């Protein structure tokens, strides 16, 4: 009876899914419907050259299919999937992602570490109480993000190759009695080396609050509470918002370093994380200590909650700037079961491309922009192959379902032949619409047109926020653009 949305993130240790329903009032809020975690362990499926092995590909695809079936179970539809360090850093990442889409329909789109921090920071904001000056450390299996901001959003973000999986493999544990201490000591030195040039950006100042997210930080809080006399985090509901001190953090690591690995699996609260936990806890202590932290709060919110906020922000921001007639287009598309985020992004990019063409001296009729907006919103309505007149809606439908071969053949009855100027208009506006659809082929909502310039008889389009799938999609669907506007080279 209300919008249901699915977002998921693919990390280095595990993958995480969130399905939620928007809250009424278009206030950018959501109600949680369901959550899932997947032990993908890509960081353990990376060969010596940094490539994801076929085993990781099998494990990735399986995760995204679990995700794909659950979204349907909740009427959520499409799943937006972002990918971080393992896929970001794998030389074969793109090929793995392209293969996974073919097998699952879902594409793990890589984002930079910096966007990971910003989105992660928003997700924490949904879970805990932030103040005027906050530093977040997000330790995953692959990387460590540092994020500083205030009560609403991230300001400065740093991503470092200090992930837990990465550091465990980088500092192999010896067999001495003190082999554990030596590992913890060595990991702590690497942290200082890489963090030293930037730590001031994230160093504690009077009143600063420190926060931790993700499974290692969550795991540390559970073990610390059970050592303070508390019950396991499953009891007490969850671990969200628990505080512990740097001294308590220091005390937990010392116990682990003295134990051998099989006994680490038997520490209360660390039962499912024994293999990387020594290095992960060395990472947390050194960075917090290097920042001057004395006490932290753990957040169960992370990357996926931020994705949810951002998509709602994108959709609802789009909705405000549309006319009542255009607002009725989005609802109709909604009644057709279309993806509004995809529809909104394609329409925004279409306007972006239309406007640059207009600025460059292209001539278009007055209602052209209106028709393109609606067909961009309607381009994925399967039923049709509220405020618009009948020539215009036939134009829109013909723009929305354009093909070089017209579905009804020209001698065949019911062939709909618009006037010559309208035939020409359909082709020009349809050519614009294909490039924009290609630019959000990956459904990231992240693409933007930066610069579109004439280059001889053609055009050169500079875009940001594009995935390899988006860039190849634009290459594939601009054939009509080429017939009407000339060769297009896309860059960056
Ligand atoms: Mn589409």
């Amino acid at each position: 009876s209300h919008m249901r949305v699915a977002v998921a993130d693919v990390g280095t240790n595990s993958s995480h899914l969130l399905i939620a329903e928007a809250l009424p009032g278009d206030a950018g809020g959501f109600r949680v419907i369901d959550t899932l975690k997947d032990r993908t362990r890509l960081g353990e499926c990376l060969d010596t050259r940094g490539e994801l092995t076929p085993e990781g590909e099998e494990r990735l695809a399986s995760a995204l299919t679990r995700f794909r079936e659950l979204a349907a179970s909740a009427g959520a539809g499409d799943v937006r999937v972002y990918a971080t360090s393992a896929l970001r850093e794998a030389p074969n990442g793109a090929e793995v992602a392209e293969r996974v889409r073919q097998r699952t329909g879902l594409y793990p789109a890589v984002i930079s570490g910096v966007r990971e921090g910003e989105l992660t920071y928003l997700g924490v904001r949904e879970a805990v109480e932030l103040g005027p000056d906050n530093v977040l450390l997000d330790l995953g299996g692959g990387s460590l993000e540092f994020v500083r901001g205030a009560e609403e959003r991230a300001a400065d973000v740093l991503s470092l190759p200090l992930g837990a999986i990465r550091m465990t493999r980088a500092f192999p544990e010896g067999d001495g009695k003190n082999a554990g201490r030596d590992v913890a000591d060595a990991v702590a030195r690497q942290v200082r080396e890489l963090l030293r040039p930037h730590a001031g950006r994230f160093a504690a100042r009077p009143g600063t609050q420190f926060f931790l997210s993700s499974g290692t930080a969550e795991a540390a809080a559970d073990a610390i509470a059970q050592r303070r006399g508390g019950r396991p985090a499953e009891a007490a509901g969850g671990v969200n918002g628990e505080r512990f001190t740097l001294t308590e953090l220091a005390d937990l690591l010392a116990h682990v370093a003295r134990l051998r690995p099989a006994q680490r699996a038997r520490v209360p609260g660390l039962e499912r994380r024994g293999d990387t936990i020594l290095a992960a806890l060395s990472v947390l202590h050194a960075a917090l200590d290097a920042l001057g932290a004395r006490e932290v709060t753990v957040s169960e919110g992370a990357l996926r909650e931020g994705m949810l906020i951002e998509e709602l922000a994108q959709v609802q921001t789009f909705s405000l700037a549309l006319s009542t007639r255009q607002r009725s287009v989005l609802a109709t598309a909604g009644r057709f079961g279309v993806n509004l985020s995809h529809a909104g992004q394609v329409a925004e990019l279409s306007r972006e491309l239309f406007d640059r063409l207009l600025a460059a001296g292209e001539t278009f009729p007055p209602p052209a922009r209106s028709l393109l907006t609606a067909a961009a919103v309607l381009h994925e309505a399967g039923q049709i192959v509220r405020g618009f007149g009948p020539q215009d809606i036939e134009l829109i439908a013909q723009i929305a379902r354009y093909h070089r071969k017209s579905l009804p053949k020209p001698s065949h009855p019911d062939y709909v032949a618009l006037a010559p100027a309208d035939r020409a208009l359909v082709a020009r506006l349809a050519g614009i619409l294909r490039v924009a659809d290609g630019l959000d082929r990956a459904h990231t909502g992240l693409a933007r047109v930066d610069d579109l310039r004439r280059q001889g008889q053609g055009w050169q389009l500079r875009v940001s926020g594009v995935t390899p799938l988006d860039l190849a999609g634009v290459g594939e669907k601009g054939d009509l653009w080429a017939r009407e506007f000339g060769p297009l080279s896309v860059q960056n």
